[PDB]
This record gives C-alpha cells, sequence and structure tokens, in this order.
C-alpha cells in the first residue's frame, strides 16, 4: 500500500477531507502518515520524513506550500503532491483536478509523468460541475458570471464574524419584533444604526456581511481590473478542460453574501447553437451523477435551490433554465454547491483514490 | 393650490413618502386630504370625496387601485392619479415615472393629456438611476442582470421574518462563538440544523432568507420561463424609456438575499460601439446627480459599494466598472441603491412636486 502524509488535516478543509475519507473508508487503501506544525507525529517541516512517502496531500496552505514544496523535489523525491492551496495551480509540470469533469486531462497528465495535482478555484469546480455537459459538447462560447459566495471560502473566522453580525442586527431589535404592532422603519434605523456602529464586529471581512454584502474578493489585478477571484474563471476553468490554446471566455463578477457554506451563482450562457431548452436540460443533468436539474417551478426551486438545501452534500442543482431575451443561443442558469465539498476536499479526496489504487 | 388627497400613506411605502415630503416641505405648496380604509379623515372609498381632488397619490395597494381607480375615473373624474402600485403600468394611457431618467416622456405625457402616473420596478429605475447615462446615449444594446435583492420588496413582514432568521442563527451557537477554540463545523453543524428546523419562521418567504438566498421573486410567466420580477425588466426598462417600438433587450435573474432595503445589481452590459473605459465612467457619471462612480478600488469599494453604506439615503452608486474577457464592448458594473427611495416613495414624490408646481 502506498505511504501517504497528510498536512493541514485539522483545518476547517482538512477535517472536511478526513471526515469524507472516514465516512468512505479510504484509510483501508493506504498508509497514513499525520504532520504537524507544532512544537507540542511528523513535523511537517521535515523534509527527509516527507522524502520517503509516496503521496503528500496538504490542506495546510500556499505559504506552507511555497516553503516545504521547492525544497523537497529540490531533493529529487519522485513522487506525488496533492494539494488543496492555490500556490501551484498554474504551474507547467502541475494539474488541475476535479475528475468528474477532465478525467481525460488527468490520466494522460500521470502519463505524461505529471507528479502535482491541484483542487482548483471553489466557483470556478462548483459552475463546472453544474453545467459541465454543456462544456463536453463544446456548445459554450462564454460566459458571464455574478456569484453569491458564502463566508467559508474566507475562513473559519469570517464564518463565525459573519454569525456575530447577525446575532447583533437582531439584538438591535429583539423587543420591538416581538411586538407584532411595532414600526417597522424604527426597527429598520435601529438595525443599520448597529451595522454601522463602530463596536459592529468587521474586523475579518473589513466591512459588514451579516444584513448586506461586498462586491469584492481578493486582490485586485490592475492588468484586467478583475479580483484575482473573478481572474480564476477564466484561467483555471480552461485549465481544467486543457483549452489554454483555445480558451472559452469566463467572466464576471464574484460577491460575498451572508451565507455560510455553500456558494450560488447567476448564469448568462452564450451557447454556440441555438438548442431546444429541453435539449438542453437533458445534456446538463447527464454529465454527472451529482449534478440535478430543477425544473423551472416555484415550490421546487424554493425547496431545492438554495444554500439551505445543499449544505454539506455532494449535490449540485442547476436550475431557473430557460432562453434570455438576447436571443435562443443564451441560456440563464443558477447554480448552488457547497464550498467545503466540490469546492475543496472532494476533488482532493478523489484524486488520492486513484493515486493509491 | 392643488387638492391632493393621500392614500397607503400609513404604509410602509407611504411613511416614506410622508417623511421625504416632511424633510423637503413639499406640503408647504398643496393642500392635503388623508385618507384611510379604517372605519374606526374621509373613506378611501368615498368615489364622490375622491372626485373632488385634483390629484390622488396612493401606496395602498394594487387591489384598492383596481378597485377605486375603475369607478371614479368613470364617473368623469378628470384629475391626476400618481400610483406607487404596479398595477396600471403597463395601461396605454400611463405613464411610468422616472423624471431624472424620462423627464421628456412625462412632460409629452402631460401635454398629450395623460392623466395616470406610475412609479416603477424598483430593480429596474435602480438600474436606469445608476447606468441612465449609458442608454441616454444609444450605447447599450442588451443588458443581463444578476439581482441580490432585500426583503423590503416583499414587505414589512418580510423583514422581520429576515430579522427573526438572523436571531435564532446566532443564537444556535452563542455560546461556541465566544468561545474562540471552538470548533467550526460543529458551529456549522448547528446554525444549519436550526435553519432546517420545523420551528424555524419562514411563512413569509416559503424558505429560510437568513444564512441563504431565494433565486425566485414573484409568480411565474409559463410564456417565456420569467417571473413576473425578471419580466419587468424587458417590459418596464423600455416603456420608461419609450422604447416599446424598438425594445433594448434587459433580462437576467432575479434572486433575494439577507439585505433590509437596498437592492444591488451585477450587469454585464454590451455596448453598441468599443469605448474607452475613462470615457464610459465620465458618461455614467454626468447623467444624474445621484448616481456616483466607485473607483475600482478595494478599499473605497468597500465602503462605497455596499447595502450598509447606502440605506436611507439617495445615493446611487455603481463600481467595479471594467471591460469584459468577451470583448472590448463588454461592461462590467455593479450597483447599490435604496429600493424605498428612488425604487418607490422618490419618484412618486417628485412627480407629484411637478404636478403642483
Amino acid at each position: 500500500m502506498k505511504n501517504v502524509g497528510f498536512i493541514g488535516w485539522r483545518g476547517m478543509v482538512g477535517s472536511v477531507l478526513m471526515d469524507r475519507m472516514s465516512q468512505e473508508n479510504d484509510f483501508e487503501n493506504l498508509n497514513p502518515v499525520f504532520f504537524t506544525t507544532s512544537q507540542a507525529l511528523k513535523s511537517a517541516f521535515d523534509i527527509e520524513e516527507l522524502k520517503k512517502l509516496d503521496i503528500i496531500v496538504t490542506c495546510q496552505g500556499g505559504d506552507y506550500t511555497n516553503e516545504v514544496y521547492p525544497k523537497l523535489k529540490a531533493t529529487g523525491w519522485d513522487g506525488y503532491w496533492v494539494d488543496a492551496a492555490s500556490a501551484l495551480r498554474m504551474k507547467d509540470d502541475a494539474i488541475i483536478v476535479l475528475d468528474p469533469v477532465n478525467q481525460h486531462v488527468i490520466s494522460e497528465g500521470l502519463k505524461k509523468g505529471i507528479k502535482t495535482f491541484v483542487g482548483g478555484n471553489c466557483t470556478v469546480s462548483l459552475m463546472l460541475m453544474a453545467i459541465g455537459g454543456l462544456f463536453e459538447k463544446d456548445l459554450v462560447e462564454w460566459i458571464s458570471v455574478a456569484t453569491y459566495q458564502a463566508a467559508s471560502g474566507a475562513g473559519a473566522k469570517n464564518m463565525r464574524e459573519l454569525l456575530s453580525q447577525m446575532g447583533l442586527l437582531e439584538q438591535a431589535v429583539s423587543s420591538e419584533l416581538k411586538d407584532p404592532a411595532s414600526s417597522i422603519l424604527d426597527i429598520e434605523r435601529k438595525v443599520t444604526a448597529k451595522m454601522r456602529a463602530d463596536n459592529f464586529p468587521t474586523d475579518n471581512f473589513g466591512a459588514a456581511l451579516g444584513g448586506s454584502l461586498i462586491p469584492w474578493i481578493d486582490k485586485l489585478l490592475p492588468e484586467t481590473g478583475q479580483t484575482k477571484e473573478e481572474w480564476k474563471g477564466y484561467a483555471e476553468t480552461n485549465k481544467i478542460l486543457g483549452l489554454s490554446d483555445n480558451p472559452i471566455p469566463v467572466d464576471g463578477l464574484c460577491v460575498r453574501i451572508g451565507a455560510l457554506r455553500c456558494h450560488s451563482q447567476a448564469f448568462t450562457i452564450k451557447l454556440k447553437k441555438d438548442l431546444p431548452l429541453e435539449e438542453i436540460e437533458q445534456i446538463i443533468a447527464s454529465h454527472n451523477e451529482w449534478v440535478k436539474v430543477i425544473p423551472n417551478d416555484k415550490e421546487i426551486t424554493l425547496r431545492e435551490l438554495t444554500p439551505a438545501k445543499v449544505t454539506g452534500t455532494l449535490s449540485v442543482p442547476v436550475g431557473r433554465l430557460r432562453k434570455l431575451a438576447m436571443g435562443p443561443e443564451y441560456l440563464a442558469a443558477f447554480t448552488v454547491g457547497d464550498q467545503l465539498l466540490w469546492g475543496a476536499a472532494e476533488p482532493v479526496r478523489r484524486i488520492l483514490k486513484q493515486l493509491v489504487a
């Protein structure tokens, strides 16, 4: 059996991985070695210890990767590096994994001798898992996106801050709310007042999230005006599909909203050919076993297409499908997916399963 | 001075109108007559009393309008009907007002002898107030929208439900949150559990809003697959600009999020000609005194382009402006506007000021 070392397995992403791996009994087929950065298991900074492993799975982070990775491969280490961090995604000797979408790219890479595999951007993979079928048929000319991103994508503390913010907003009018005859505008003035108060906790987002939203995620790229988050749309979608030569335009705005762990996305998809809505749906639905097409019905949409429904599950619903007024080659679509699963730990867990097979 | 009757002035929208009118001393130039539907001022159902008025301003609602309106005009009444409700927006003898945008349409209508004026859809007017300049130059070929709509658009009770939901979510982990060393996944499991509980109050939205979102607003229109809310984008934008002959395509997805009273919108705008980003901004910024162009800078965007900042103000910021990967004629834009002001009471207040001038 393969000797696999794990780093950052105690973090939030790492913990989801450990849990999913237990659930699927992945540990039965490999020999796990756990590392730590603490000086209170092996040291994550001991290159010789890591050098003995066949595979390394890290959820530790980019700083860790940029530090340890170059050293280890510099020793001649011929093993596999499976990383969740973005650090290596855009390396020539690396491949971005999303096997239900790009297995063919993964296989060929393994044969080509690639030894570094990295999970991709959460919003990008959640998009591909949803509308992968369209890409598989080369039916996508371009795609405009508007995202509704969860706090988990920013971190555990960001999630807690969001929750604290929600608490304080309500507390500011807890009694008024109980009084069924109370004034709505007065309640409103008070909650907005607290949202704006000096003691309203916004250290992590740099702005209120609960009761609001933030149309900016990550650093700005002066070159295009996009934020790194929005940039990853074009860059990562194509590297995953292996189309850096004939790049499919993917762009839009990435916005943070008060959700815990599911990212939702509104798509304006330009199809290369006018096809009947029903044929589009069938194509969408048959690409993989997780995507789920939700009928353009109100009650079903309210029960299925929301963070409330998909949180903590591997289901990737896509609905509100219809043609847009701009023309029969313009498709509207809305999807919801869990950020910590297909958006983080799952792709990692699945490339590992293949490597130890 | 004109004799003006007011109906529904005690509701939420009505109250914002009364407040704004007081603030601007609008009552000094007209003779107000207040009505009520209660049987506990005049009766809103007394046609003869209403018949004596020069102008009628209603924030009462569509049911009221559809009931009383036809009766009154049936008596020969030659006065003005100013309505906030959507009921008459699409009537041939009616005009949708947004004077900073379509004053020319309003003036010509008054001369043509039009006697019914109606405020338009909140998202549509908030859009036009933001990017009106582009329309004024016939630079817009089409526009794809994705909205982040506030609870106030649905009603006062919906706002309270949103607040109660936020309260319960945090309460479900109030202590855990205080413990800086507590488990993030555990907290997450608990909040999601409460969100899904039978006692989680969702009577008004029919689904959780706090901690989530709802990609569906209003009834479905089997004909196009759009919801009435999404339909109003194409229909109302053009009737306001007076282009029902040469309709500019406006479509997208309308989604409800946990915000109190500001609607935000992500735009994918297709310009009819490739113009330099800086010329686009200047054009945007000079259309009206309320729109505000926010530089594509992070700190400024976090301070200016959010519901937290614009709530309760007449400011209509628009930012994140840049060209989209699909081509130099593809513009990205994000705007935030207060739903109860330019999205409801303000247009009404301003057409009134003109009518009593």
